[PDB]
């Protein structure tokens, strides 16, 4: 049963149906190990591309450079964070992303990883800035399931 | 205690990654439990199938059958399945709207070390659209993921 948990995990992973992925920040320059289908199909990448870089190519021209400079201080600082980012596919077609991003730890406080999560949406009214906090509460759930089951 | 659970969880995230970069069709079923039902299937095995994992974890693979399925050739699978030994035979399926393919197909038990089979490795192939030439790619595709899983 202890490789089983090992398959096991690889499928509920692949079972979660939203863009995300997850870094091994002990690995050199915090690396992405897992990119999750939708993730790929969002941004047109394809694993050989992703897998073992960081996640800063979703950046791009227009990228708001300070909104970066709030998700170095939550890793340096290995501390969650949400913010709304204009992020790029593989071709280079803009989309807002609602991301967010958190650390998982073993018990000894030690962060094993960083999980992202990310979500899109195309004036700011009531219902429409009302949608995207609403958005920022999903990023979480999602977020905390991932942590959830790679802990279960 | 934590560290037995660490391993055993990066191992899980390492094999989902290391299993999907395979990009070719298969799926893992457990004969300890009833009726030998799948526990992971690749995308391209639900791409072939046009299943979806819900639609397909737990069952059996017998579902891949049809009208012209020749029993003879799935008696054959009955018996390396019961002899837990390795097989590689030609077979008519059928996807989930119901289109035909001549499914090339090479079942081959995952075994431990003490030699008992533990899982047993799926892998179909398409080959109606160069015959026994599928049968070793097929063949290939089955040791790349008896390795993936075993890695540790
Ligand atoms: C798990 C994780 C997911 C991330 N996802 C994104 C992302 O989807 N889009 C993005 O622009 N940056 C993302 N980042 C941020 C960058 O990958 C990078 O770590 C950050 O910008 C550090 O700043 P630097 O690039 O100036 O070193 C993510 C970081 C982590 C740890
Ligand atoms: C891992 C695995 C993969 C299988 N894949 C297929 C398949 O792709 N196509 C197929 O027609 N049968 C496949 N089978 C065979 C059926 O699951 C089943 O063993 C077959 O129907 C014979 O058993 P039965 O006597 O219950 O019908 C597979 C079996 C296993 C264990
Ligand atoms: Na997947």
């Amino acid at each position: 049963k202890e490789m089983r948990k090992g398959i096991d995990l690889a499928t509920t992973l692949e079972r979660i149906e939203k863009n995300f992925v997850i870094t091994d920040p002990r690995l050199p320059d915090n690396p992405i190990i897992f990119a999750s289908d939708s993730f790929l199909e969002l941004t047109e990448y394809s694993r050989e591309e992703i897998l073992g870089r960081n996640c800063r190519f979703l950046q791009g021209p227009e990228t708001d450079l300070t909104t970066v400079k709030k998700i170095r201080n939550a890793i340096d600082n290995q501390t969650e964070v949400t913010v709304q980012l204009i992020n790029y596919t593989k071709s280079g077609k803009k989309f807002w992303n609602i991301f967010h991003l958190q650390p998982m730890r073993d018990q000894k406080g030690e962060v094993q990883y960083f999980i992202g999560v990310q979500l899109d949406g195309s004036v700011r009214n009531v219902i429409e800035e009302t949608a995207v906090k609403e958005g920022e509460d999903l990023v979480k759930k999602t977020a905390v399931n991932i942590d959830e089951a790679v802990r279960e």
